[PDB]
């Protein structure tokens, strides 16, 4: 009677898990969606440069530069993006490396005292009880007189 409600503050320690999980997860990806916002933009932008030069180009030179310089603008962004991906993965495996290391913290000595009381039943359990004594009762036996 104490771990017997101790026991059930962990449920509160769990939602709170859940929740710290879940507004980071929530928040996460979601700055990574206003992140590929800005770089389909910055692309958009791009995009808008070539088309612009391509319709003053007029010219069959001009015209192939400027779809090589698009091609070449295109995967500059690529890449970034790429490296952008690896910044998700690395940001995203940071923050369940903290977030989860939290659960440690409070999850250990919950168990612990786990351990406590368990111990404790067992010393109030594991006796082995005896109760011994010893006695010299002699022993007789008739001799023949003769």
């Amino acid at each position: 009677s104490s771990f017997l409600d101790a026991l059930g503050y962990l449920g509160s320690l769990i939602k709170d898990f859940k929740r710290r999980r879940f507004f980071l997860n929530k928040a996460h990806q979601r700055i990574r969606n206003k992140l590929g916002v800005s770089f389909a933009e910055r692309r958009s932008q791009i995009v808008s440069k070539y088309d612009r030069k391509i319709a003053s180009a007029r010219k069959p030179a001009i015209i192939v530069k400027l779809r090589q310089r698009k091609e070449k603008a295109l995967k500059a962004l690529d890449k970034m993006r790429v490296r952008e991906e690896k910044k998700m993965i690395r940001e995203f495996a940071t923050q369940a490396a903290s977030l989860w290391l939290s659960f440690r913290y409070e999850i250990m000595p919950l168990y612990y005292q786990s351990q406590d009381v368990l111990d404790v039943i067992a010393n109030s359990t594991s006796e082995f009880m005896t109760s011994r004594d010893f006695v010299a009762k002699a022993i007789n036996i008739g001799i023949p007189l003769e």
